[PDB]
């Protein structure tokens, strides 16, 4: 059935992401002249780097075959890069993905999943591949991403503050305490990929003035302790890539804790 991708390990990893034949790097913008680090840096910060890496895996698989030992090594190795990068991002929050990815320290090609895999994922753009890494090699171990790291964009207008706000037309200060489904994949292709639809609890204070202006000051944490990482829960185009890869390769579903709480200060006008 599904093919086993070897856990990244110095003993199985290729010397290089893409076996050096391809690299994760910013799109070739024709007529933009030489690719400069800023582009690439920004690219690495972007979800697109994650899409690209996965796209590259998928493309490599398309060209070479999923069961192709090199494909497997490339998947393992390339995903190791992401694991490595994500490790570095987890260890050093606030560093750019480009940095975590490229330096590195320890060499991404030396990435050893068994020894190095982390339960925590950065939530950064590397995360969906790491999440896939964990599917492949995680042996079903729970992972976590802190909810503060999953780039939640909460729109109170999409939560039961909506009711307080959206006509009701109540004025004043209202306790909010509600849960809501939150399709991270609606706006966050990274978080959507691996957390997709989450359920958040928010508790806070919705203040609405008579002019429709409202502020929601609240905490958001996950309503569910964890989320399954599997085909069904991925959302968004990166999620789809995980699904396709996850469908081809042996892995174990596992759950992703979404611990932590974010404080949100949202505002809008009715």
């Amino acid at each position: 059935e599904t093919l086993t991708v070897h856990a990244p390990s110095p003993s199985t990893n290729l010397p290089s992401y893409g076996n050096g034949a391809f690299s994760l790097s910013a799109p070739h913008v024709p007529g933009a002249g030489p690719l400069l680090v800023q582009v690439v840096y920004s690219f690495f910060q972007s979800p697109n780097m994650c899409l690209q890496a996965l796209t590259q895996l998928e493309d490599y698989i398309k060209k070479h075959g999923a069961s192709n030992p090199l494909t497997l090594q490339i998947i393992s190795t390339n995903i190791g890069y992401f694991c490595n990068a994500d490790r570095n991002l987890v260890l050093h929050p606030g560093i750019s993905v480009y940095d975590a990815y490229h330096f590195a320290k320890p060499a991404p090609s030396q990435y050893d999943y068994r020894s190095m895999n982390m339960k925590q994922m950065s939530g950064n753009v590397t995360t969906p591949i790491v999440a896939l890494a964990h599917y492949l090699w995680g042996n079903g171990a729970e992972r976590s991403v802190n909810i503060a790291n999953i780039g939640l964009k909460i729109s109170p207008m999409k939560i039961n503050q909506i009711k307080d706000i959206i006509k009701s037309g109540v004025v004043g200060t209202f306790p909010v305490s509600t849960k809501f489904t939150h399709a991270t994949g609606d706006y966050n292709v990274i978080t959507g990929a691996y957390l997709g639809n989450i359920t958040l609890k928010t508790e806070g204070t919705l203040t609405i003035s008579a002019n429709g202006s409202w502020t929601y000051n609240g905490v958001v944490r996950s309503y569910d302790d964890k989320y399954d990482f599997n085909a069904s829960t991925h959302r968004g185009i990166i999620g789809e890539s995980l699904t396709r890869l996850g469908a081809m390769f042996s892995g174990k579903e596992y759950q992703i804790l979404l611990p932590g709480e974010i404080h949100i200060k949202e505002s809008g006008k009715r």
